[PDB]
């Protein structure tokens, strides 16, 4: 209560796609924070406690180098332009999977966490570059958060 | 002070198992059978990290996972809030492999409610690095 | 805005060290935090949410293991001696690559609420600076927030 904070979590049922919903158990979105165009809006300027976290699963190793990328964003009101704030890169596969073993799957979790001076109006977004390798099997695995300190 | 805080580690006496010690933990939090309660509703930090180590790689693949649970006063049972897993091995062999797992995240947590971190491979737990396996949470 | 807090990022421009700077650009260190000796230095005692990112990179596989450690370490007043708060290590390379060398990341990220002294100083530090990449600013950092 009281404080602006967000914890949004993926839509599961969004295929090959990173949409965050509100609208779910241990979910929040009160004070002033909104989530419109699947970005977190601040309400208020001050201190701010971003974080987020993507998993990421595949079937084997294919025959291409796979990189894994998560990104937190901001996008100000003076600017209108994306800047990163948090950013993590991950590379599953040192080689493609041999032809006849069988293929394995692997998981690739990425956590982003900080604070930052944001101002009123600004715009946060939590993006990764292989929407198609995240998992949603279990809550939890994939969300994205602020909450002003 | 004031506010609800928990910083509890991992007994590393304990065979088979992540068992949380009583050593912070004040302003109303308790540990009982491994799982933390919140003594009054608010907004709070919660946050876990575990090491994995293994001295090889089988010829199975592994899957550790690490899971933060909720246990709700109102919705009786367990809910998990945070979780993540990671598999240390693509491809089979010794040389050893390490893999941390940190969790973190804000919740609207209720009096009575009751927290647990839970792993799935607790003979791969790392007690080298003491302190490192831990399960805390602080009112905001 | 009342709260002591820090918010630094490792210098692109030094090679095989990791050096915080206090930048324009997104980075805090305000309301008595100090960077002293490449060092947070606390204002005030309280709780504070500490954490860090790093991110390792290499071009192939080596004859040895590798081993990647990243450590948050504290520095009190009255002792002066070293605790080591938060730690993490990880292992990029299971077998030395073959000779077709392919590129590796691994981000250790660092994250935990502790008691901390006024005049506690808080090092950020790793064990192979010679696997860094600082090419993207936001992906190596060390913060903290008294809550």
């Amino acid at each position: 209560s009281d404080k602006p904070v967000a914890h949004v979590v993926a839509n599961p049922q969004a295929e090959g796609q990173l949409q965050w919903l509100n609208r779910r158990a241990n979910a929040l979105l009160a004070n002033g924070v909104e989530l419109r165009d699947n970005q977190l809006v601040v309400p208020s300027e001050g201190l701010y406690l971003i974080y987020s976290q993507v998993l990421f699963k595949g079937q084997g190793c294919p025959s291409t180098h796979v990189l894994l990328t998560h990104t937190i964003s901001r996008i100000a009101v003076s600017y209108q332009t994306k800047v990163n704030l948090l950013s993590a890169i991950k590379s599953p596969c040192q080689r493609e999977t041999p032809e006849g073993a069988e293929a394995k799957p692997w998981y690739e979790p990425i956590y982003l966490g900080g604070v930052f001076q944001l101002e009123k109006g600004d715009r946060l977004s939590a993006e990764i570059n292989r929407p198609d390798y995240l998992d949603f099997a279990e809550s939890g695995q994939v969300y994205f958060g602020i909450i002003a300190l």
